[PDB]
């Protein structure tokens, strides 16, 4: 019913272009180049080559107090409850909740520019520009070295979640523990249509 | 004032690319009801940056790690380093390599099958125009670019060999006996 307007047609095009390119995370190509000064006269020709490695997605893994987990490979968000042996898969794009963890882990200008952000020293307070009720509020404390010390989040139904972080070990961890395969026996609700 | 805050936040966060933290969490109603409490663990691996390496017709090379753009002319034994931020030109290669939504959302974009034509929203930019042909599988077949001076560069690509590329390629250290002009302030 609501027609496809120019702004959406452009968004759909950006999105398809992106999904195509998402399929190749690295490649090598030979090319032929041809330059033109402005008028049309052939300024230059030649052969060359190009290597590209695209960014990886962000990854995260959180263990709740109840010992159930949330795992993200950047596409899927997996939720797993080892006590009841139940697992839920959902595309991250359609995921709901856990936005602080997504913001924390992605650290992208473009996610940050969706908020009004005041800064007092190491403390930052973020109010959403688009007040649709995704996150009513988000607060975070980050050292100069980038260590996150604490943060809190207000959901749209005024549900507040606060976190105080300790024992912050930097240094890498193996990508295999950010990819989740339901263990034998676990009921899977795969909501990825 | 909001945009300095966003930047500094990001820049603090850029210093760390992975971490493990233990935490204590507390959850609340609108009222203030102590719905939850306990300890838990968080692991994060941040995105790494894009990388590209390009050999020009004249055999000079452009290498990018996401922060620095190195330009090296082995014939005259001269290399230039410049922050990628401060860089001018080579926008097509940055876009191809980054493949970020937010970079694509800076252009009005029309599609016809595999062909896409892009014109910048923010008309004060590097690129007057950018054209690219991408297959369903993500192979880039050709593209072309018009700079602000009406100059036009076209590329026709072949031999697209996907699969891992040695990360030798994307880190550049000036060779001994090459004169470096480090423009990074």
């Amino acid at each position: 019913l609501v027609p496809r307007g120019s702004h959406m047609a452009s968004m759909d095009a950006a999105s398809d272009l992106k999904s195509r390119l998402d399929k190749v995370s690295s490649f090598h190509a030979s090319f032929t180049q041809k330059v033109t000064d402005g008028s049309g006269a052939a300024v230059q020709e030649g052969q060359g080559d190009l290597w590209v490695k695209r960014p990886n997605l962000e990854n995260w893994h959180m263990t709740q107090p109840d010992e159930s987990i949330l795992v993200s490979d950047g596409k899927t968000l997996w939720f797993y409850n080892p006590f009841v042996e139940q697992a839920t898969a959902t595309w991250l794009k359609d995921a709901t909740g856990n936005t602080p963890f997504m913001l924390i882990a992605r650290n992208q200008s473009s996610d940050w520019q969706q908020y009004n952000i005041k800064q007092n020293g190491d403390d930052f307070v973020l109010t959403p520009k688009a007040s649709n009720g995704n996150l009513k509020q988000f607060t975070i404390n980050v050292g100069r070295d980038g260590t996150i010390h604490q943060f809190s989040a207000v959901e749209q139904d005024d549900q507040r979640s606060s976190y105080q972080l300790k024992s912050q070990q930097n240094g890498a961890v193996d990508a295999a523990k950010f990819t989740f395969t339901p263990p034998q026996g676990v009921t899977v609700d795969d909501q990825r249509k």
